[PDB]
């Protein structure tokens, strides 16, 4: 039950490593999961719905990791605080490159996928702005841009830059340089006069 | 000749303001341009090719504006230098929101559109890095990140952030705040220790 379901999800994530969702069939997913096509339709209405569930898992995994961090302060300078936070997204999405890639592309064709990204990005921006505000209240960060607007641009930078790196797009920051690149821009823009 | 062609381009840009390219027909474009469908096929192979030509015009317009700037230094602080430069992209693409939007979306489905964006973004990143390097050589900017990697992330930030603003995406920086937001992040990340 949960097992045929997990098998479908696992097969899907595996096949997305070798080709886009458009070139993966329900027959492909049913075969890999060791079920029939009708049985597949019991668990999911479409291959699109399978991707939505995989994305939902990855996004929630990042979100839960960030919550864990937010409850367990690492005893560290402000630079490492931001780095450890950005690193949740670098490792979580970077550990699931095929779902990241397919799920980013599905934003264009799926209202549910677009709304999932939007909902979480809104949450992560709100948390970023809350942390900036705390830094300003403690006198460590200067009162420059509206915190929520700065948070929005930094979050959108990370989305575009991380995913371009993972995809090896031209242009992109090399994956082995992208964390240091983003941390630098976050720290200088949050603390800089 | 060039006139039926310009009419097709103008009709296309006008119709893209009210709906996506998928919901615009060649009949729609031929009618608006006051020609027949066969005559249309003389000027362009597809509605896709029409969008590519419109994008090509917008991208080259931004590029030519930047070249103009690069030959005519405004007598100004470093902050206004970067602002005037970012503003080329804000005004050029923001003056052509429907082509920007459709052309951004076509990256997913058109190798020629993806390669056009890539080619120009590579040029703009190279120029950004050249300016940063000049700032470092004159002793105004510190030698922090590799210039080309910093340039890449700042350019990708601007792409994602400007286009989200123009589209009114959730989340996005309000359009009336996006220039100041980007300039702040550019200046603090380029000059900041
Ligand atoms: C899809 C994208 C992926 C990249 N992304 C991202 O790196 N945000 C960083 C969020 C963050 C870092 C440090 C402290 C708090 C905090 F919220 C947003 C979502
Ligand atoms: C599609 C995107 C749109 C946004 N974008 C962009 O703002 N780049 C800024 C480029 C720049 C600014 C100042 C000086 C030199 C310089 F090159 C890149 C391309």
């Amino acid at each position: 039950g949960d097992d045929r379901e997990l098998a479908i999800l696992a097969t899907a994530e595996n096949l997305l490593e070798d080709r886009p969702l458009a070139d993966i069939s329900v027959d492909d997913l049913a075969k890999g999961a060791g079920i029939s096509r009708p049985t597949f339709y019991f668990y999911f209405p479409s291959k699109e719905a399978v991707l939505l569930t995989l994305l939902d898992r990855v996004v929630n995994q990042a979100d839960m990791a960030l919550q864990t961090l937010a409850e367990n302060p690492a005893d560290t300078d402000r630079e490492n605080m931001w780095r450890t936070g950005i690193n949740v997204f670098f490792e979580t999405f970077g550990s699931h490159k095929a779902v990241t890639r397919a799920g980013q592309a599905a934003r264009a064709t799926s209202v549910e996928v677009a709304e999932l990204w939007s909902t979480f990005m809104q949450k992560w921006i709100a948390y970023t702005a809350a942390v900036i505000d705390a830094e300003r209240d403690r006198g460590a960060a200067p009162r420059t841009l509206p915190a929520h607007e700065l948070a929005t641009a930094l979050n959108l930078m990370n989305e575009r830059t991380l995913f371009a790196s993972f995809a090896g797009e031209q242009p992109s920051v090399p994956e082995a340089r992208v964390l240091d690149t983003l941390v630098h821009i976050w720290v200088t823009s949050i603390y800089g006069e």
